[PDB]
């Protein structure tokens, strides 16, 4: 449901930044 989340699901998350 994203746009990113090749991104955040991809990388700011499991590192959280």
């Amino acid at each position: 449901e994203m746009r990113l989340s090749k991104f955040f699901r991809d990388x700011i998350l499991q590192r959280k930044k």
